[PDB]
């Protein structure tokens, strides 16, 4: 129900609150819905859920195309230390 509750956060502000075309298995690149500018808060719920950081390098809507491709995205970097921090504070 995690991956519902990354829906109908930007659901809000992107669909008026309502949730038509944008879930977590529907596809989010077929259909266009999400922007890749609401990619960056979608980022921030897994990361911070996860305990994990990831960089804005790797931080593309390619990644976050739908929600078995970037769950296994986080997946990868879980086996990391640290990373994403390249010329960053």
């Amino acid at each position: 129900m995690l991956e519902s509750k990354l829906i109908n956060h930007i659901a809000t502000q992107f669909l008026d609150g309502e949730k038509d075309g944008l879930d977590s298995q529907t596809p989010l690149f077929e259909l266009n819905i999400v922007d890749s500018a609401a990619i960056f808060d979608l980022v921030d719920f897994l990361r911070q859920e996860s305990k994990v950081s990831i960089g804005m390098q790797e931080i593309h809507p390619a990644n976050f195309a739908t929600v078995q491709s970037m769950v296994a995205l986080v997946q990868r970097l879980k086996a990391h230390p640290e990373q994403g921090g390249a010329a960053l504070e």
